[PDB]
């Protein structure tokens, strides 16, 4: 089981609590976090607005639920999951370190006819992070959706980013528990930019990995980084 | 970067089919260069009931073929090869890289022809694209099954990408993009995928692998770049 992370909103109007799912395993099936991985998650989902990033509070049936402090007003804000930093053992044999991070941000519309992109076109600081150049909200069926990557606060030319939505792919309960098939993959530019095109409407998750050098070679020697971004089209 | 693809035109029982070569950008069809006629020294390959024969390089230009005789109703195949070309690589240090191509094309001739005793036999193509199933019983949003061979023997955790001729168009010059794809995923431990178009029309896939020369005393690295090209609905 690969086990990724992606965030979801439930419909929110304005002047509600913003109900959000931390989603750890197989898009698009949220799952419990288990008991050996709870660590792996000791910060709460963020989320950014006007006044900039605060925590949620993890409040719901299930630990992956989270609510908002304050109901929120309308616009277009961010919700926010890291996948804390770990380390772990890998071979090809002068066996080696890798660290592990995970990032997930989705773009969430409170609010009918809001499209708004100053908050959600601005980085929030991931190692590794896909920044939506739009509002997901202007983009119709095979229209183009730019987005960039960006690696440690820089531009990520020639990464490959994949797009999915949920009911694309749909089998393989357990049986395989390999990654989910993709709509849409494409290549960035110099620029770090990338045009998504969705065929399908419904909830999407884009997503793009990128493997390096640890910057501390006295510590830990390669970095995996896994990000995800979730929106609505149509 | 040129890749090898096919393209066959709509055919009835009774005429010549008709196949074009393509070496260059999906789907621009581009006369083979003066000094890329080597690499093309076999004619393209019509695979039917009796086997393979070579076609005849007939037609305005240079990269047009027609079949030796008229066809009969069938599902068949048409086969491209760019023939193993050998250059210089550097990382710092200098390596010889061996480069193959393969392009195969399934043409249903007849409006009703979906076997699948042709179409499914491997051709021998040392990357190669076997369909298992006829494209023709294939709609929107059904699955497609293929497997990847290399060497005789399926490859997994290989990546197949697919898309359609008018799926990434707009601005595409000699300088831009266009490279989009409209369908991604891994093959599984028996080598097969199962491509998921989500609209009708002349699609492409495409798989590539890079591995190590067989003989290591003559070069050291070889890439292998693969299409299979199909209609979705009619
Ligand atoms: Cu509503
Ligand atoms: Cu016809």
């Amino acid at each position: 089981m690969v086990h990724r992370v992606w965030v979801e909103t439930a419909h929110t109007h304005g002047g509600e609590y913003l109900k959000a799912d931390l989603g750890y395993g197989e898009f698009p099936e949220l799952e419990p976090i288990a008991k050996d991985r709870l660590h792996i998650f000791s910060k709460p989902m963020q989320l950014v607005t006007e006044k900039g990033k605060e925590n949620m509070i993890q409040r719901g049936t299930y630990n992956y639920q989270y609510r908002s402090n304050r109901p929120v007003k309308d616009g277009s804000y961010l919700v926010t999951a890291e996948y804390q930093p770990t380390f772990r053992s890998k071979n090809k044999d002068a066996s080696y370190c890798e660290q592990t991070r995970m990032f997930g941000k989705n773009i969430v519309n409170v609010g009918h006819e809001s499209a708004d992109t100053a908050i959600i076109t601005k980085p929030v600081g991931q190692n590794l992070e896909i920044v939506p150049l739009d509002n997901p909200a202007n983009i119709h069926v095979g229209e183009r959706f730019k987005v960039r990557v960006l690696f440690r606060g820089e531009p990520l030319p020639n990464a490959t980013v994949t797009a999915t939505f949920d009911g694309f792919d749909t089998s393989d309960r357990s049986k395989t528990h390999k990654t989910e098939a993709q709509a849409f993959s494409d290549t960035t530019d110099g620029k770090g930019e990338v045009d998504i095109i969705p065929l399908r409407q419904g909830f999407w998750k884009a997503s793009v990995e990128y493997k390096a050098d640890f910057p501390d070679q006295s510590l830990c020697q390669k970095q995996a980084n896994y990000t995800t971004l979730t929106f609505q089209i149509g």
